[PDB]
């Protein structure tokens, strides 16, 4: 039974929450600057994205969370989602996925269930990035413990690549 299935085609839903932990005003977003329109989604128009580098601005130091609405997983569940680097040639974005059994603030998200740096399969030094191919979309699977109330996706601990993209977040109970 699916308890969450988000394609982002109507943007980040109001039921989800962004946390700008570094405080720069830049978040996970479906309107990445300076274009202000979503990057190409996974077999779809829209995905949600966070920047380590913004064209016409420069390197960023993100600590950005994207948090689900409150979940009921009394016996646990399974998360799947799709992730890619927006620029296949500046691919090395660092992210983690966390579960909380209580609240939905940054301090509630500790002990990553998954933490990785996307694999660079190709590389280029350019001021304007995102000018070639998107990275490959990869599906990830994370098991969620019983009593998980919130899942957070965190883009952090990296700078000076381009953007990380997320799409097609599905959580099933059991
Ligand atoms: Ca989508
Ligand atoms: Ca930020
Ligand atoms: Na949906
Ligand atoms: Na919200
Ligand atoms: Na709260």
């Amino acid at each position: 039974a699916e308890v969450l299935n988000e394609d982002f085609e109507n943007g980040i839903p109001a039921s989800w929450k962004t946390i700008d932990a570094d405080g720069d005003g830049n978040n996970w977003t479906t309107t990445p600057p300076p274009g202000g329109s979503s990057f190409a989604g996974h077999n779809s128009a829209i995905c949600v994205s966070s920047a380590s580098y913004i064209n016409f601005e420069g390197p960023q130091n993100p600590d950005n969370y994207l948090v689900t609405p409150e979940l009921s997983l009394p016996g646990g569940g399974t998360l799947t989602f799709w992730v890619c680097a927006q620029d296949a040639n500046y691919a090395s974005e660092h992210y983690a996925v966390y579960a909380s059994s209580t609240g939905n603030d940054a301090s509630n998200f500790a002990n990553a269930l998954l933490e990785e740096v996307l694999t660079a399969k190709t590389v280029v030094p350019e001021a304007i990035r995102g000018t070639r191919a998107q990275g490959t979309w990869y599906q990830k699977t994370v098991q969620l413990p019983a009593g998980t109330k919130y899942v957070a996706f965190r883009h952090f601990g990296c700078t000076d690549f381009f953007w990380i993209n997320l799409d097609d977040v599905v959580i099933t109970s059991g």
